[PDB]
């Protein structure tokens, strides 16, 4: 029988045009069905209902019941792709850095400030002008506040008193912008944050795709740090930078792949004072509006499916060689 690689997700995500592109791919391996489990059938049937498959490729977005993929996952036992239990902690910036650190990865400084909604004042924080104190630990403007849940994008710049002070908001694009800039040179009095050095790069962020532990692609994009003003091309769409990454930022590649347990999986990169911090865990993400990825990550898709399942099925597979690159 046809091995049946089944893709669980949000129909937004499900039927996205990166995600069609690469499913119609991988249906070229003779011995792959792929089978799209639809979105009522995730939200409403019980996973006892849920189609069989013998590969899962299932993520989490907004509305997605996780708790129901990990049991679904728990039932059927399919090779999972993207390990779904890491994909909770995914969700926590504290516990994305957590992992960060225990793998040796170059991280920003940071400190967590943990503050109780009804005793909001009895935290960790001491403000100056120019500087937080986040449990002890010193702060001087420029810093970044961040949200620990990683779900919320609302992101923001604190400027030092010699640069004008105020604040960047940062946000999901809206239209044309990506932030505002605010008079408010004080942080944030309600939620739990994480504090962090603003690290000076040279106006962009690099964007890393994994596909595997062996393949990564990046690119980079102005920052949102910058003014807010999101640069698209003649065709409407953002425009993105060349990007190759160097020895050290393949090796990252490597380790965030295998540290979230995430074979897909998007993380951003700061190039600053000649090394590379990891700001960003994002977990499942393709690249968009390259053909050359869609060939790529299908291939390297396929082949770990083929790879782990062709034995079982008694199927003759010899692994082929990937690009990294
Ligand atoms: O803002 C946009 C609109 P676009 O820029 O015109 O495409 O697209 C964004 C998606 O928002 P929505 O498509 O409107 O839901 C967002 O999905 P979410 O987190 O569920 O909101 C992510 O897509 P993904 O799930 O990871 O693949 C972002 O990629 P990231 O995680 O690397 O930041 C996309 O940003 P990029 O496309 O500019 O790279
Ligand atoms: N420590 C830092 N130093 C300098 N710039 C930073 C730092 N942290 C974040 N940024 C910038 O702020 C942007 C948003 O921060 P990020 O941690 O990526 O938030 P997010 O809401 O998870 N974004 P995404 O998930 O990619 O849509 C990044 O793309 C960087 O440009
Ligand atoms: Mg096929
Ligand atoms: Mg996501
Ligand atoms: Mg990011
Ligand atoms: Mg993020």
């Amino acid at each position: 029988r046809q091995i049946v690689v089944g893709i669980c997700s949000m129909a937004k995500k499900s039927k996205s045009k990166p995600m069609k592109e690469i499913l119609e791919r991988i249906s070229l391996f003779k011995y792959i069905t792929v089978v799209v489990f639809e979105e009522e059938v995730i939200l409403n049937e019980p996973v006892e209902n849920w189609p069989l498959c013998d590969c899962l490729i299932s993520f989490h977005s907004k509305g997605f019941p996780l708790d129901k993929a990990v049991a679904y996952a728990k039932l059927r036992n399919p090779f999972v792709i993207n390990d779904l239990n890491m994909q909770y902690l995914i969700q926590d910036r504290r516990e994305v850095y957590s992992i960060l650190q225990a793998e040796g990865i170059l991280l920003p400084r940071y400190a967590i400030l943990n503050r109780d909604p009804n005793n909001p004042k009895e935290c960790n924080l001491i403000e100056g002008e120019d500087h937080v104190e986040v449990n002890g630990e010193v702060f001087q403007k420029p810093f970044v506040e961040k949200p620990v849940s990683a779900e919320d994008h609302n992101v923001y710049i604190y400027y030092p008193t010699s640069a004008g002070g105020g604040s960047q908001r940062l946000f999901r694009k809206i239209g044309s912008r990506s932030s505002v800039y605010s008079p408010e040179s004080n942080v944030r009095k309600t939620g739990s944050y994480i504090y962090e050095e603003f690290m000076p790069t040279d106006g962009t962020d690099v964007k890393v795709y994994t596909v595997g532990p062996d393949y990564a692609h990046a690119e980079a994009r102005k920052s949102p740090a910058l003014d807010g003003k999101v640069e698209r091309d003649s065709e409407g769409k953002e425009v993105r930078y060349p990007v190759i990454l160097n020895a050290r930022e393949k090796l990252i590649a490597w380790k965030v792949c295998l540290a979230f347990k995430q074979t897909v999986c998007g993380f951003d990169l700061l190039r600053a004072n000649g090394q590379s911090y990891v700001c960003d865990v994002n977990g499942f993400s393709f690249v968009k509006n390259s053909m050359k990825y869609y060939d790529d990550c299908a291939k390297i898709l396929g082949n770990i499916v083929m790879r782990e399942l062709a034995p079982q099925f008694h199927i003759p597979w010899s692994i082929p060689l990937e690009a990294e690159d």
